[PDB]
């Protein structure tokens, strides 16, 4: 079984590179870019988690979506701390140097961890070393990002330029602030993609 996202194929069953866990497509959806204005669709993706991701957001179903994705409705924060293993596949569709695209994440990554008054010295390192792994790659149409939180406190990132799904990790983050704000970048209150996060909650209130 595949979903069409995008004019891109997602499976609907998913084991991350290096992993034997299977997890379940559970939403999709897109994020942007904009050059002087004009809005350009920049990548598809999909959110995966064991199944049982149903089970422990048990108190959800049957509510409106509306009242889910609203602004402290406590469902974010669930839905980012539930302990089974979870990934994302992003998809791009407009290619993009790798030093924009970490220095984007390290942007928003910042932005989340100053909220809390977790951005102190390891934090500001491990998005460092982040943007670091990204600069000397190459993004173009097609390639594949993986991003697997097999606990909530790590990332193993996998990317394959030409568009295969990669068999090996090529980046670990380890620090767990970090982890849990890259969730909350597709997940959180001010996600960069509510298609994916409103797609999840439908998923979630069925
Ligand atoms: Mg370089
Ligand atoms: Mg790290």
């Amino acid at each position: 079984q595949v979903v069409n996202v995008e004019g891109i194929d997602f499976a609907t069953k998913f084991a991350p590179p290096t992993s034997s866990t299977e997890l379940d497509l559970i939403g999709h959806g897109n994020t942007g870019m904009e050059i002087e204005t004009v809005e350009i669709r920049f990548t598809a993706m999909g959110f995966y988690a064991e199944p049982s991701i149903s089970e422990h957001l048990q108190k959800w179903k049957g509510k409106a979506v509306s009242e889910l994705v609203e602004d402290d409705s406590g469902f974010h924060k669930e839905l980012i701390q539930v302990p089974v293993e979870k990934a994302v596949r992003i998809s791009i569709i407009k290619g993009i140097k790798g030093l924009p695209y970490g220095s984007a994440l390290q942007s928003s990554l910042r932005d989340r961890l100053v909220n809390d008054d977790k951005f102190e010295e390891e934090e500001e390192e491990a998005l460092e070393k982040l943007v670091e792994f990204f600069q000397p790659h190459n993004l173009p149409k097609g390639a594949n990002i993986i991003y697997h939180w097999a606990t909530p406190d790590t990332v193993k990132i996998s990317l394959s330029e030409e568009g295969k799904i990669p068999d090996e990790v090529s980046y670990t983050i380890e620090d767990a602030n970090v982890a849990e704000a890259l969730l909350d970048l597709y997940l959180g209150e001010n996600t960069i993609t509510p298609s994916t996060l409103s797609s999840v909650a439908e998923a979630i209130a069925a």
